[PDB]
């Protein structure tokens, strides 16, 4: 009985062309949001995700889908915020996605009210000093 969040738009301070946020959520796990592949700067990360609803929307748990093939981009540690108003971040939590290859859930123990959610991607596995991609992004509530 849980109901999956639409996510209207979101935000990435890093992409390469064909891969902007959108494409985390568009519903198909093939497809993927990636950061830039010019990943040699020494400020690439960390790369700031954002994903924004159409309304403050009640939100319980999120799951986020790396790609399932090649290594380029899962996730390892992120701090998780979420907004009330779209503007203004507050911290959740520091999760480590631990560049799994499968999808990662975070449960919250408190139901967050949040126009958007926010992924600070400190790290993520790949090529040189990594990437950050993602295959879809979901956000619930029970
Ligand atoms: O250079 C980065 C790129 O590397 C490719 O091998 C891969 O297919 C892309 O998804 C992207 O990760
Ligand atoms: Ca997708």
């Amino acid at each position: 009985g849980d109901i999956k969040i639409k996510i209207v738009s979101g935000t990435a301070s890093s992409f390469q062309s064909g891969s902007n946020i959108e494409k985390s959520f568009d519903g198909d796990y093939s497809t993927l949001y990636h950061s830039s592949w010019s990943n040699g700067a020494s400020n690439y990360f960390p790369i700031t995700l954002t994903y924004n609803f159409e309304t403050v929307t009640d939100v319980d748990y999120l799951i986020y889908h790396p790609r399932n093939n090649g290594n380029n981009g899962r996730f390892k540690e992120t701090e998780i915020q979420y907004s009330a108003d779209g503007h203004t971040f507050t911290k959740l939590i520091d999760k480590d996605f631990q560049g799994s290859a499968t999808a990662g859930k975070v449960t919250f123990d408190q139901t967050i009210q949040a126009k958007s959610f926010r992924f600070i991607v400190k790290s993520g596995s790949g090529d040189g000093q990594g990437f950050a991609s993602c295959a879809e992004m979901e956000f619930f509530a029970k």
